[PDB]
């Protein structure tokens, strides 16, 4: 059992998954609960009036989503609430939150009698991010250092004593961890810092590249680019490696490419991929939505014989690069070389919940929680 462990599976789901046809939709009872040793519900968002608010309604409320998730307290699960996302990082309102005394102080009053009231054990803090808004260093001052670090430090000062947990969700990306995070403040109050070791690579480099390398490749335009040197950057930077849990990706991103003659890594890109038919975003593709096109489309698979990163697949002139078994398997084995907190997962709703590809349902998830309960390394 993973709640027996020494490790965490940190579990995100997603509200909006609800809101997909077919096989897609995703519910609350949906969840696996032996798969998960916490679930954070993303996302909630931060009203106009300075104060943590549901997204969405409908189904948050009205279609009780935030106790059907609440639901798996009664596992042992600790069920937390994230604030924020990439969405509701667009502008300057967590910034201005931030560098207000006033403002954060109102805030965190209303943010524990909101978990209270729906029974959440803890809130999870996912601005994307203090200075670099939605990864443009430009953009922020840099007192939303400060003012990120004093609002975890308020946040702490509540949370902790009522027995509620304080995570965050960070950047892999070091001039955004260098610009936007006091690392030992927050390693020093956060119960877990969800690195998010994936989209370092998508269709914004105009060419091809991984989600999630682990390790660094010879062809790499940078050599920080990789989980290794995130993960042992947070470290260096002072976070104990019992706080830190490494995100895996159960997706993939997707690419245009400008020449269907040539096919490998750092390859002209004209634009994201086509969307998929069930998450419809261009640039991004589920697992499950990968799978199926590797098993029954035909897609051809490049896989690195030295597992520095995980697969890419292509087909005409769509490329797309994600984890399999394989990658998440020595990424885990890595987790545990490194004596980690453990690992995370964005999202449950990506993975073969339903086994559309025959490998299983869940087998992505699966992988992790048998590296993970597997005690050799
Ligand atoms: C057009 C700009 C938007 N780009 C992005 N979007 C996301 S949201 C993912 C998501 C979630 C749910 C669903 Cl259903 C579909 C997709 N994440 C990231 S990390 C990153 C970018 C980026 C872009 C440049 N950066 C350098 C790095
Ligand atoms: C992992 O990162 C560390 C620290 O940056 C480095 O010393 C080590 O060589 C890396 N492992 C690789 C590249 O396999």
């Amino acid at each position: 059992s993973l709640l027996n462990s020494r490790y965490k599976l940190v579990c995100y789901y997603t509200n909006w998954s609800w809101y997909r046809p077919g096989i897609g939709k995703y519910s609350p009872e949906d969840i696996d609960p032996s798969l998960c040793t916490h679930i954070v519900y993303g996302f909630a968002v931060l009203g106009n009036d300075g104060l943590m608010t549901a997204h969405d309604t409908w189904s948050d409320y009205d279609n009780r989503f935030y106790e059907r998730v609440v639901e798996y307290k009664r596992y042992g699960i600790k069920v937390s609430l994230a604030l924020g996302g990439w969405n509701d990082s667009a502008g300057d309102k967590y910034s201005k939150l931030v560098n207000d005394p006033a403002a954060r102080a109102k805030f965190v009053q209303h943010a524990v009698a909101f978990l209270e009231k729906y029974g959440f054990d803890g809130l999870d803090l996912d601005w994307e991010y203090p200075k670099c808004w939605q990864v443009d260093c430009s953009k922020g001052p840099d007192s939303d250092k400060q003012g990120f670090a004093d609002l975890v430090h308020e946040l702490s000062a509540v949370l902790k004593p009522k027995g509620l947990l304080l995570s965050a969700a960070v950047s892999p990306n070091k001039m955004v961890i260098d610009a936007g995070y006091d690392v030992p403040v927050l390693a020093r109050l956060l119960d877990w810092i969800a690195v998010m070791t994936y989209d370092y690579h998508g269709q914004w480099d105009k060419k091809t590249g991984h989600v999630a390398p682990l390790y660094y490749h010879p062809d790499d335009d940078t050599t920080y680019f990789n989980a290794n040197y995130t993960i042992h950057y947070w470290m260096e930077k002072g976070t104990p490696a019992s706080k830190i849990v490494m995100g895996m990706p159960m997706y993939g991103q997707s690419f245009t490419i400008e020449n269907r003659g040539i096919h490998g890594l750092n390859i002209p890109v004209s634009d994201g991929g086509e969307p998929g038919e069930y998450t419809r975003a261009k640039g991004f593709l589920a697992y499950y939505e990968i799978c199926d096109r590797i098993r029954n489309s035909g897609w051809t698979v490049v896989k690195d014989p030295y597992q520095r990163m995980g697969p890419y697949a292509y087909k005409g002139n769509q490329w797309v690069s994600f984890d399999d078994v394989e990658i998440i398997k020595k990424k885990v084995n890595f987790i545990k070389s490194l004596n980690l907190g453990g690992g995370m997962i964005w999202a449950l709703d990506l993975d073969d919940y339903r086994n559309r590809c025959g490998q299983g349902k869940h087998p992505l998830l699966n992988a992790i929680k048998t590296e993970l309960l597997n005690p050799k390394i």
